[PDB]
DNA sequence: GTAGGACGGATAAGGCGTTTACGCCGCATCCG
């Protein structure tokens, strides 16, 4: 049984980790499109800012900032996993709920954005963060945020990742 | 501050039915 309490703060920024139940799945990748589509549908109905996001074949990590006066990432995640569950007609694919962490300062924010873009490399998919197309890294390189050839240390602070067994 | 199917009580999908424009019921997934 879990014990965490959602940290709700209006206008807040947070980091999240949502895992597919099945380790060998590649569904988030294969059906990249339905996923993309789902987040779009929900974003429209309950506005938020995607600070950053990666999708891996079987889980994703991301950072959101919610509108002023709005603390409700819960609904937003509930709808997202719902649309995508609907769209691909598969049942019980998600690890229930999700990992949430409130970002209170700029340093922490950057560690978590980096963590996001480094992730494909930590997970062994690619040797270079720009090799992975399934993220906002390229969106961010396309403003003057990150050099396309960016690299960074692979770190291990606890972050909602599935247990490595 | 903190997971890994707590599980009862919530929200409120979209497919049904007609009033082909909304109401009814109450998904799949949330929280404490
Ligand atoms: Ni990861």
């Amino acid at each position: 049984m879990s014990e965490y309490r959602r940290y709700y703060i209006k206008g807040g920024t947070w980091f999240f980790t949502v895992n597919l139940r099945n380790r060998r799945s590649q569904l988030l990748t294969t059906q990249y499109q339905m996923l993309r589509h789902a987040i779009i549908k929900v974003k429209r109905d309950r506005p938020f800012e995607i600070n950053a996001w990666v999708v891996l074949p079987e889980h994703m990590h991301c950072i959101w900032t919610l509108p002023e006066g709005d603390d409700d990432f819960s609904s937003r995640w509930r709808e997202i996993k719902k649309q995508f569950t609907h769209a691909c007609g598969l049942k019980n694919i998600w690890q229930p709920r999700f990992w949430e962490h409130a970002i209170r300062n700029t340093k922490d924010y950057r560690h978590h954005v980096d963590y996001i873009y480094i992730n494909p490399v930590k997970h062994g998919w690619v040797k270079q963060v720009s090799d992975w197309p399934f993220s906002t890294f390229h969106r961010d390189v396309a403003r003057g945020l990150y050099p396309i050839d960016w690299a960074g240390d692979v770190t291990d602070f606890s972050a909602g990742e599935r247990i490595i067994s």
